[PDB]
């Protein structure tokens, strides 16, 4: 796989009632799943090394790992947590996350490069998954 590229988002869903499991009141959630309908992703991957560059309209945040090396980042409503990544498949992996502070759901990601060239991209905390798909600029 190379997930390398400059991703834009074509589908968004389940946004809501992720944000809603982690505590955010209805009118933040709305204006935060219209942030979500414009995210940006952009890719470098080196082997198992990736920097990733995640967007919006207002915001931007840079996300750097290895497969298999612990890394600090933060959870989708903001607090600071240490995360892994493992590959699942050739195409897909998993980011555990667990907080570094305090307790909340359990909180993951996931990413997929799909056959069809589509970017799949999860985010879970609990039993409510959101996911986002987008295609190569
Ligand atoms: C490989 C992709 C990763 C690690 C994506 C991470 C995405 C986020 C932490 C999402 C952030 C968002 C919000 C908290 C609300 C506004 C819009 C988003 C989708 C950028």
């Amino acid at each position: 796989p190379n997930f390398s590229g400059n991703w834009k988002i074509i589908r968004s869903e389940n946004f809501e009632e992720l944000l809603k499991v982690l505590g955010v009141n209805v009118m933040l959630r709305k204006i935060a799943v219209a942030a979500a309908s414009k995210e940006a992703v952009e890719i470098k991957q080196e082997g198992d090394t990736f920097y990733i560059k995640v967007s919006t309209t207002v915001y931007t945040t840079e996300i750097n790992f290895k497969v298999g090396e612990e890394f600090e980042e933060q959870t989708v409503d903001g607090r600071p947590c240490k995360s892994l990544v493992k590959w699942e498949s050739e195409n897909k992996m998993v980011c555990e996350q667990k907080l570094l502070k305090g307790e909340g759901p359990k909180t993951s990601w996931t990413k997929e490069l799909t056959n069809d060239g589509e970017l799949i991209e999860t985010m879970t905390a609990d039993d409510v998954v959101c996911t986002q798909v987008f295609v190569r600029e």
